[PDB]
């Protein structure tokens, strides 16, 4: 499957793509404002994620740091990124269908649209100014808006027991972005697409 990753933000981002135990495609790349990078994701990929990283430095070997979404200091991510990270999430070719969503469960750094480029389903979007509106206790000093699990490490926020409800913090994310997961047991906002659809992830779709 192809995923065109487009940076419409006015700032550089370092796109990342992983299924947690491996890179997807090259795993990461710099995208200056306006640039597009198309990756190939193997059919059947389960639990894949795409995200943006901000304020990165990498040396000539691809090692460094980012302020949001850092994946073990690598340009080419093999693992998931450090919160806060707005997440484009997908599982492909699952009994004949693809499943896509956006999640704020690991916080928010960059606004995103995640849409099919082929027929048969809608896209999802979380493009509100969550960083600007972020509750004071969730603001990440390194940049972005942390989820409450990251900040407070409680069973209720982290849904450790499979028993949690919505919270004042989850409701903030849900108010700003109804179409994204705000906590682990949120009413799902997953979209079912035809198996083997192709996609576009756009950072800063509205500015």
């Amino acid at each position: 499957a192809t995923f065109e990753i487009v940076n419409r933000c006015s700032y550089t981002v370092w796109a990342a793509a992983s299924k947690g135990d491996a890179a997807l495609d090259a795993g990461g790349r710099q995208l200056n404002s306006g640039e597009s990078w198309t990756i190939n994701v193997e059919p059947g990929t389960k639990g894949g994620k795409i995200w943006a990283r901000t304020d990165c430095y990498f040396d000539d070997s691809g090692s460094g740091i980012c302020k949001t979404g850092d994946c073990g200091g690598l340009l080419r991510c093999k693992r998931f990124g450090r919160p806060p990270t707005t997440l484009a999430e997908f599982s492909l070719n699952q009994y004949g269908k693809d499943y896509i969503d956006i999640s704020n469960i690991k916080g928010f750094n960059v606004p995103m649209d995640f849409s099919p480029t082929t027929r048969g389903c809608r896209g999802v979007r979380c493009a509100a100014d969550i960083v600007g509106q972020c509750p004071a206790k969730l603001k990440a000093p390194g940049g972005g808006c942390n989820d409450a699990c990251t900040v407070f490490q409680t069973s209720e926020y982290c849904c450790t027991t499979g028993k949690c409800g919505p919270t004042e913090y989850s409701r903030f994310f849900k108010r700003l972005c109804p179409d994204a997961f705000s906590y682990v047991l949120d009413k799902p906002t997953t979209v079912t697409c035809p198996g083997s659809s192709n996609y576009r992830v756009t950072f800063c779709p509205t500015a």
